[PDB]
């Protein structure tokens, strides 16, 4: 057998969602910041293609690669690869991320605790590693300063009727839209989506983002305490860091609240504190879970392999 | 089973020295610039001896870390680490580094011919890889500034009588002396060392470099043409460029020159120029060689293992 390249990744899913990292093989992306080779990543789509995509890897995967830090405080800096783009930051694989690093041994594994600070696309994570008997059992991530962008504001559906809607960034951009306001969510999420690119135009006080990614269709959130479970769905990640700006945009959620999120294992988070970012105000959250390993492997590519990127 | 650490190694031989290569699981050693590392792997000892003794690899094996440069022109750095020390230049590992790149994936394969600038230690290093149907057929690299210290000086050595001796740096200190003052050498070996050290007492205009790592014992050396033929026994290839420095320093060989190693698969050089270095005259070492990967492997360590560096 031949192959022109060998990336060597080490397998790890978080309370379900996959996030396999790569930790070797691929050459640091060229950008003077983390943020820049990110989007390098995005715009190339050679890397993605090929982890991503069949016959590697099924569809719905992750993957994030670790880069050399481009910030002082910083022990590891990495890039999320979703199958639909590149986020700024994610909470199901800042998880993985987090994991990988203890469990593979590339970062000092301290108990009953161990404190790190990543560097993803959007900016520096605090992660609190739960380490027990030589393995990270629970994973908490300070995620970045998240926020509300538009709180009920008109949409013009070419679908039904007008609808109001809100705007959100917790790692990524999404609009929320209750689903008493809808009566397949697919198709209408799709519709919802591009819709608020039109009649709202998102942007980010700190970064190049200019859109909103996805729609999320959202329920009635309950209480059970200072304990708000809601039953939200577009995954998750960083779906309820942007929930809870909002969710505190409408005093349903005040500081020091803890936000779990659906069973996609339920994800939890809270809001740490309340932050002023770009003349807004902004939540500090706090995802948290539980990521194991599931391996490792080394991906090849025969030179006379007719699906180079895959199909 | 259970580990405590994955390293994720691509093994590599040339011209039979193996020089392996570790492309995943390790992070950069902490330091400002890529010689402190080496220094901190070198003291650490910790990483050295988890891949260097057994059970995970016999005696005489060597392994390369690739490392984020911090060079603005180098595509990558990297720090070798030999069976005895961590010097600041290899030759048979600056090839192994350089194909595994090529093989590997990790930087773009350019045919016939692709150019890349490593950055080992001791400084930064040109290499010019002829690749053809994707492998690297045969590693030419641009060792750093190559010179010799002391020519024909005395020596007292407890061992028998007094004999004169020649110290160069070639990628690593030595110390070279004419099998015909010496009359095994293994053992009169380290002990002629020791001596230089003692009596000449080395410095490199550079790095923190003060003293003799090995001896190589030589005997008379063949000419036919402008291809210099010798034996040398001390570990060949950062000997070379060594040789080259006296060989040069007392006219028996000049710019333009070719100069071929005893083939312990002979090790091919070439003195490309001559220039100054910290007052005194120099040569530009040019190392050829040819070499193959033997595979792919990841060290593991299991925590009730009672052998965590190795015995």
């Amino acid at each position: 057998m031949r192959s022109t390249k060998v990336i060597h990744i080490v397998g790890c899913h978080a309370e379900g969602e996959v996030g396999d990292v790569i930790v070797g093989g691929v050459a640091p992306p060229p950008g003077e910041t983390v943020w820049e080779q990110s989007r390098f990543i995005a715009n190339d789509e050679t890397l993605r293609n090929f982890v991503l995509n069949k016959p590697r890897g099924g569809v719905f995967r992750h993957v994030n690669l670790l880069v050399p830090p481009k910030d002082p405080r910083a022990q590891m800096g990495f890039i999320i690869m979703e199958p639909a783009d590149t986020p700024p930051m994610s909470g199901s694989n800042s998880i993985c991320v987090s994991t990988v690093l203890l469990d593979s041994g590339i970062i000092a594994m301290q108990e009953p605790v161990t404190h790190m600070v990543l560097e993803a696309p959007g900016g520096i994570i605090e992660v609190e590693a739960e380490c027990r008997n030589g393995k990270a059992e629970r994973i908490s991530v300070r995620n970045v300063p998240s926020f509300a962008d538009r709180l009920d504001a008109p949409l013009d559906v070419t679908g039904l009727g007008t609808i109001m809607v809100d705007t959100a960034y917790g790692g990524d951009s999404f609009v929320i839209v209750d689903a008493a306001q809808i009566g397949e969510p697919g198709q209408a999420r799709e519709l919802a989506e591009i819709g608020v690119k039109i009649t709202k135009a998102f942007r980010h006080p700190e970064r190049d983002w200019r859109h909103i990614s996805f729609c999320q269709i959202t329920e009635p959130v309950t209480r059970e305490g200072d304990v708000l479970t809601g039953v939200n769905t577009v995954p998750t990640g960083t779906g309820c860091s942007a929930r809870m700006a909002v969710l505190h945009a409408k005093g349903q959620m005040k500081a020091g609240e803890r936000f779990i999120g659906k069973s996609v294992t339920e994800f939890h988070c809270r809001l740490d504190k309340v932050l002023e970012l770009g003349g807004k105000p902004a939540i500090s959250p706090i995802i948290s879970g539980r990521a194991w390993v599931t391996g490792t492997s080394q991906l090849m590519l025969d030179p006379s392999d007719p699906f180079p990127h895959g199909y």
